[PDB]
């Protein structure tokens, strides 16, 4: 599922985003333009032989199982193909838990690069929420 820019930030508001260890709505909505251009769908291959999966582009290396990933972790305990549903429940509190890790945010290269230190709250401009 392509997400519209209203619709997700709606999502994220819903299942506990806004302000999570600091971050407002508008980091984790950025964050997902950058990493996935809202697409549920979305896969990438790392350089290292892992994949980042979904909306918020979550890397096999540490976070999830695809079967092939030798010598990663699978800390939210999750196979990785979960991270691509319509319903973004499984990204969003696998989320929570790499942004509590001691990095934040900066976990996520397209949210240091492109949102960090940025106007964010513009991802949300006339959404109602
Ligand atoms: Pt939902
Ligand atoms: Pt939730």
């Amino acid at each position: 599922k392509v997400f519209g820019r209203c619709e997700l930030a709606a999502a994220m508001k819903r299942h506990g985003l806004d302000n999570y260890r600091g971050y407002s709505l508008g980091n984790w909505v950025c964050a997902a333009k950058f990493e996935s251009n809202f697409n549920t769908q979305a896969t990438n291959r790392n350089t290292d032989g892992s994949t980042d999966y979904g909306i918020l582009q979550i890397n096999s290396r540490w976070w999830c199982n695809d079967g092939r990933t030798p010598g990663s972790r699978n800390l939210c305990n999750i196979p990785c193909s979960a991270l691509l549903s319509s319903d973004i429940t499984a990204s969003v509190n696998c989320a929570k838990k790499i942004v509590s890790d001691g990095n934040g945010m900066n976990a996520w290269v397209a949210w240091r690069n492109r949102c960090k230190g940025t106007d964010v709250q513009a991802w949300i401009r006339g959404c109602r929420l």
